[PDB]
């Protein structure tokens, strides 16, 4: 809540009222991203007029002014020097300086916006300014791509002009181990996937030890390629799935144990309050059945929820009455009609109780262990970012999920690229010849052509085409990445032909005459060096071999340019428009000319997915030939038509995985925090003695309501408290709560001084926390298992009538309370109990 | 607009509050259709004291009293007597004695409306009445059937009723000569199908002379199954195609021609009109090149026209901007857009001067010669009824688009019949054991079953799992109706085991013990018996016999009855819930023990063309077996909404069809009461003479214009109207509407005496007939091909901007006025000059 007069940088108040028209498409905001840019580039000769060591020694300056409380400046303060400094430091590493357009898509990222940016506008080190400045807190940036082949390359590529600013730069990756991850994350920045970065925020909230723990906070994440990662990877779920490692040999003894025992003798029904309590008796005969002294000395053995749901399952349920037992499973039924009441199941155990008493063979399953979705994750962070070519059509959402703006940045050069209408034609057949036809035509005048398709089965189709015509090519199936995006950094080279299958090569641009850093870097590669391994070594190289690639290149590019520049020809429609003009904006980068155009036709995936197959009914039946374009309202429309549904489908599905989601969002961010404070060693007493209280509470409470008399029921509840904790006063004694909550007060003080007596000093802090964890574990994996059901089944309840969503929710709260519930007094049954 | 106090049939007035109280579902038609049914009972002592002889002349005495002029009487002051009679006689004949309730649906049919009777209430017979009745009047009534089989049995059937009361009874089928038709249209009532009746009135209004009409007009139709035939088959018009007759040879004899003619020269072309003039040289020189006298004398080649088209082709219409020449397709593109502007072609014989020009060859083609929808077809007649099981769910669209209201008639016997409801299963395979499971339970008690499908290919593979578990049965595949008949008629037997695809055996009713009737009927006839070729003894033989066949039939059906009756088995659902029900009314007739039941799979056909694979992947995930049956408020919803919206597509199929055929139902009125006027002799001296004077006006019109002074092109006036007609007085002779129009009369006058002196008195009035009827006949075929391509085409320009239909009106009425206006003109031509 801040003020702006005269302040470069906007201040939170302001940064909304610009965020604001932003959406309304006023565009104040890049006035100002340019005013900043302006300004830094005012402090290009304090910069430029540095040494090497000094220009390093500005990020130690820039910390000491970060702590410094005499003098209070803030990352918003260091923001022109920071940028300056890095920019400055690009321009003598890789001998490219950031331009005037780069340094305002880096402000926009340092406010927290999508900057929307080009293809070939260059985004990869845009990234560095606002990265480098971020890093400075000292809390870690994270940076999300693609793919691994991209993470590496990134952190490789710009981490030297981190590294050279002092800064520690690490990726994460696919193949790497716990303890090397850990130091990644221990770097200022870390570069990643998605995948990646959520399945190590999944296991670590996983993990049983602080120790295991990889990450170390969700503070800034600057995601490149925004739209693939944040809107369309976010469709689907992150998932650890594994055995559901059941109980499975305990409700098998107790089915056995729940028939020996005899009602009324070892146990009573409470027939009308749905409820059975075991007797003296009966805790004896379970005790002795199984050569045990107390039902709760066995770690991770709820042996009291074992027997009572046994027994619930023998008395209270009647087989044919509430379910059937079909094909080895327990099928629920309705009242007195008896219908099978698909998708249901019994909950807090019952139901494998049931399936116990009726001798079905208990399935070993795999169940979801940890997840969240990618909108969920990247809500984490205090400050999220992203960079794209394509982001305006993703604004609102972008907005609504991820409070993230969308800022169009300037091109660098004027954008001259001549993009034409589709060639729309009745069948694939045609458009292929009518493709080669061009491809053809275009490789004969040299000018490199870049074609894309939708599977590898026809990217292989053309490619046998243009063997047939003998064009030589290559083609890129999104499989290989590094060896693809060799052949994309030449693609843009005379007689170039580059079939791209999905859209294969992301992240290589096609520049003309070859991308020259991209050559480089590989020309150094094959000589043993290393960015990281041999840096020396790799720096005074890159310094010598830039000129001479950029010149071999280049004069290339001049060549290529009198050929028109890069040819894009699409092969058919992506499920959006977006990825459609993704591959457009291939060519023409940096202002050089280009052409884009796609062939369609009415055979297409996507048509026939639709009516494509009637309009070439119906333009047959009208004697159009095979070979003409079309060019018709109807027809386009049609096109138009298709792909937005696909869109709108799309947009469907990930809104479903997040709704759906928030529930269980809820439920995890309680728990996750639970685990948290018990793997931090916190000081577990008082929550220890609440659940002791809260659970005694809750047992009076239940066997005292009305009547208010001796005519009440005190061998129930003293024999039920009794297995619960060593129970010291008579019911003799007192003929209330408060008189219990004294004597298990006390018995807690002298179950303390046992541990004392058993492992010293403070084991009884330990004990606590062990038996919590071991309990949260392993109750709220088995509500994952119990959730998983819920929302499969949960859709075959939809009527106009009922929403599922809020259905979903009731019964998910209920299970997450009654989860709790029994949280609480198996721990202070645990705590009082178990065996050391 | 009558009375009813104290009148037994209601009429106008009435009859339509009685219709609306219908739609409002209050019954008081019932209960007045059912007073009709008890007066006529009251009838029934009068008439059986008649001997057959006193019966048959009853006949002779309603006509009698039908045409007295003095003692006025209607068919509806006859309706008792006539009933109580037709009555009587199908009682003596058939040995069948219409029931209460189908006297009551025999009133409905005589006031035109559907009687909706159920399966087994005797439909064929109830007809007879209303029939009988309105055949005494003189003018044939339709009685319409769903296929020729049918046809055939029931005017042999029904036949020997009407026989015995003095009509005649005929039967048009596929195989007839137009001879054979005009008999059987000739007799007193006539059966076929839509079919039949429909293409002999589409040949009628093609016929070349009166001699060759086979029907007589239009009076009054019962349709039998109304839903199949009024809704089903209504979705399909009835088309006559044919060869385009080409004019071929003529359009490429004048773009041969075109070129050898000289601009200015041999013609004028007035650019700024879009017009040419054929100069007196360029008459001349087409006459010497084809060895002719007048473009007018060789009847049935306008080539005025196509000479004029040819000359437009050359000099108006230019390649590569007009239009363009593709696979030897001329196609029309605009003037600086270049693109195909696909769907359109040129008008009145242009495009075929186009393509000649361009020597594209003239492709040999196929058209639409005559068309009518069953909608337009049996709205012709004046009075309209017609019978089902299954109406009341079609009343509003029976309503609308034909006037007939729907009456349920109640059923002579209380249905009792179980209808069970639906079994659904995940997988057709589960669905398919568990019916050979129903099948061979029942096969085992004796009970016979039939079991539905929805094709040929599930119904073998039922069959050759039947065989497989050892279970004799017949499949009837509505392929071969008699033979198929003959299975059906007896599967309501003990181990009646019969499969039937589609609608397999629709029309034969499955008596329990044996259809007694059909039984008697196939035993006369394997003997040589005939009820037209050996009526005497056809008739001896029945009397004698059906008493033998009902004994051994019903002793059987007792068994049959014991057993459950017939049980129904329908494996998939069909288009509509309608037909479902017309297979589950098979079952349970008269009052008969019965059950059916239908097995579904989210396999199904229906269910695979909407979201069946999905809750299938669904249940199988949440483990249902694939034996338990779907009980979920989701998955029955999921049925009944697809079949739901295919019953919705059809209607709008149905709907469009009917619409588009709107226009050219108003256009072909016309046409054929033209042909009509022509066939029957009239004289159209008057019309001939107001054509002639209707083009000379025209031509006056556009060429005196506006202006007024010396201008005005009065050479290139006369030399137009000179090739209509030998113009008698020089433009010189005034130095102008009226003076022309008074030569050309004393040209015609001429004209009249010189065809006098070759042929003798009325000879113009015969060329008058002949000359207009070629000239109709053909304008209308080639009318008819533009309108094809027109409607194929006309849903390619569109939007949700402009209305298809709309556009097709506006486009498609002044074709129609184009083509008039062009027969007007080359008839005047045609009638100065042909040859003789
Ligand atoms: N300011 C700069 N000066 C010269 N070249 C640059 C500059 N910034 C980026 N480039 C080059 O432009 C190309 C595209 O860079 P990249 O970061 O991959 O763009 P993008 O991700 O925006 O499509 C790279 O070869 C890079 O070396
Ligand atoms: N009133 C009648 N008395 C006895 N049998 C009858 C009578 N009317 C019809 N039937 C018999 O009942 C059966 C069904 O006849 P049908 O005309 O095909 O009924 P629908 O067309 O109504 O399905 C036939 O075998 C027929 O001979
Ligand atoms: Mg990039
Ligand atoms: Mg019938």
């Amino acid at each position: 809540d801040s003020p702006d007069l005269g302040t470069l940088v906007p201040r939170g108040s302001m940064a909304d009222i610009l965020s604001k028209l932003l959406r309304l498409g006023e565009g104040r905001m890049v006035k100002r991203l340019k005013k900043v840019a302006d300004y830094v580039g005012t402090l290009s000769d304090d910069v430029e007029k540095l040494t090497d060591a000094e220009l390093r020694a500005k990020t130690d300056e820039f910390k000491r002014r970060l702590a410094d409380q005499k003098n209070p400046e803030t990352l918003d303060d260091l923001l022109p020097e920071a940028f300056a400094v890095a920019r400055e430091a690009a321009w003598r590493v890789l001998d490219q300086r950031p331009f005037d357009v780069q340094v305002m898509g880096a402000a926009a990222l340092h406010l927290g916006n999508v900057a929307e940016m080009k293809t070939g506008e260059g985004k990869t080190l845009t990234c560095v300014l606002p990265a480098y400045l971020n890093a400075l807190a000292g809390n870690g940036v994270h940076i999300v791509t693609v793919n691994d082949y991209l993470a590496k390359r990134d952190s490789e590529w710009m981490g030297r002009v981190h590294r050279f600013l002092g800064l520690q730069v690490g990726v994460i990756l696919a193949t790497m181990t716990p303890d090397e991850r850990r130091v990644a994350y221990n770097a200022d920045i870390t570069y990643g996937t998605n995948n990646e970065f959520g399945f190590d925020y999944l296991r670590d909230n996983m993990a049983h030890s602080l120790d295991d723990l990889v990450q170390r906070g969700h503070h800034y994440a600057i995601v490149d390629e925004v739209d693939s990662i944040l809107i369309d990877e976010a469709r689907t779920p992150l998932i650890i799935s594994g055995p559901a490692d059941g109980a499975s040999n305990w409700y098998t003894e107790f089915a056995r144990l729940a028939p020996l025992m005899e009602k009324d003798v070892h146990y009573e029904v409470d027939l009308r309050k749905r409820t059975v309590g075991v007797h003296e008796k009966g805790v004896e005969f379970v005790e002795d059945q199984l050569g045990i002294d107390n039902l709760y000395e066995a770690a991770n053995s709820p042996l009291v929820s074992y027997l009572n749901n046994a027994l619930k399952a023998k008395e209270l349920f009647s087989r044919d009455k509430d379910y059937i037992v079909r094909d080895g499973e327990v099928l629920i039924v309705d009242e007195f009609t008896g219908r099978v009441l698909i998708g249901r199941r019994y909950n807090e155990g019952m139901h494998q109780a049931i399936e116990a008493k009726e001798h079905v063979e208990i399935k070993a399953e795999n169940q979801t262990l940890a997840t969240i979705t990618l909108q969920n994750y990247f809500r984490l962070y205090d400050k999220l970012a992203g960079m794209t070519g394509t982001a305006q059509t993703e604004a609102a959402e972008l907005h609504e999920i991820y409070k993230l703006g969308v800022v169009s940045i300037p091109t660098n050069m004027p954008m001259i690229r001549e993009d034409q209408s589709d060639l729309i034609y009745k069948t694939e057949e045609a458009k292929y010849i009518a493709v080669v036809d061009d491809v053809a035509e275009r490789y004969a005048k040299g000018q490199p052509v870049l074609i894309g398709t939708t599977s590898v089965e026809r990217s292989e189709y053309l490619s046998r085409q243009f063997t047939k015509r003998r064009i030589p090519h290559n083609v890129l199936n999104a499989k290989y990445h590094e060896q693809e995006a060799t052949i994309i950094a030449v693609a843009g080279r005379r007689g170039g032909v580059t079939v791209a299958t999905n859209m294969a090569g992301r992240g290589t641009d096609i520049v003309l005459g070859g991308n020259v850093d991209f050559l480089t870097d590989q020309r150094l590669r094959e000589r043993g060096l290393d960015p990281v391994e041999t840096p020396e070594e790799y720096e005074a190289a890159w310094h010598s071999e830039l000129p001479i690639v950029k010149e071999e290149a280049s004069k290339e590019a001049k060549e290529v340019i009198e050929a028109g520049g890069l040819y894009v020809l699409g092969t058919e429609r992506h499920e959006s428009r977006r990825i459609d003009n993704q591959l457009r904006g291939r060519s023409g980068r940096q202002g050089d000319p280009g052409e884009s155009r796609f062939y369609l036709s009415l055979g297409d995936e996507l048509m026939r997915r639709f009516n494509g197959a009637a309009l070439e009914t119906l333009l047959t039946r009208l004697n159009l030939p095979d070979d003409v374009p079309i060019e018709a309202k109807m027809v386009t429309r049609a096109i138009k038509s298709a792909q937005t549904q696909v869109e709108q489908q799309n947009f469907e599905v990930r809104k479903n995985v997040l709704k759906y989601d928030e529930v269980m969002n809820q439920q995890r961010k309680v728990i996750y925090a639970e685990r948290r404070r018990i793997l931090e060693g916190e000081n577990l007493k008082d929550q220890a003695l609440d659940m002791v209280r809260d659970v005694i509470t809750a047992y009076v409470d239940g066997a005292t309501g009305e009547g208010y008399a001796e005519d009440w029921d005190l061998d129930a509840l003293w024999t039920a408290l009794k297995t619960l904790y060593p129970v010291g006063i008579t019911a003799d004694s007192l003929t209330l709560l408060e008189a219990l909550l004294k004597d298990a007060e006390r018995a807690y003080a002298a179950r303390e001084a046992e541990l004392e007596e058993i492992a010293g000093e403070g084991a009884m802090r330990q004990l606590e926390r062990n038996v919590l964890l071991n309990v949260i574990d392993r109750k709220w994996r088995e509500h994952l298992y119990e959730m998983d059901y819920l929302k499969e089944g949960i859709g075959l309840r939809a009527m106009a009538q009922r929403d599922p969503l809020v259905e979903y929710q009731r019964e998910g709260y209920d299970m997450f309370m009654a989860m709790l519930d029994g949280m609480k007094e198996e721990s202070v049954g645990f705590l009082f109990n178990v065996t050391v």
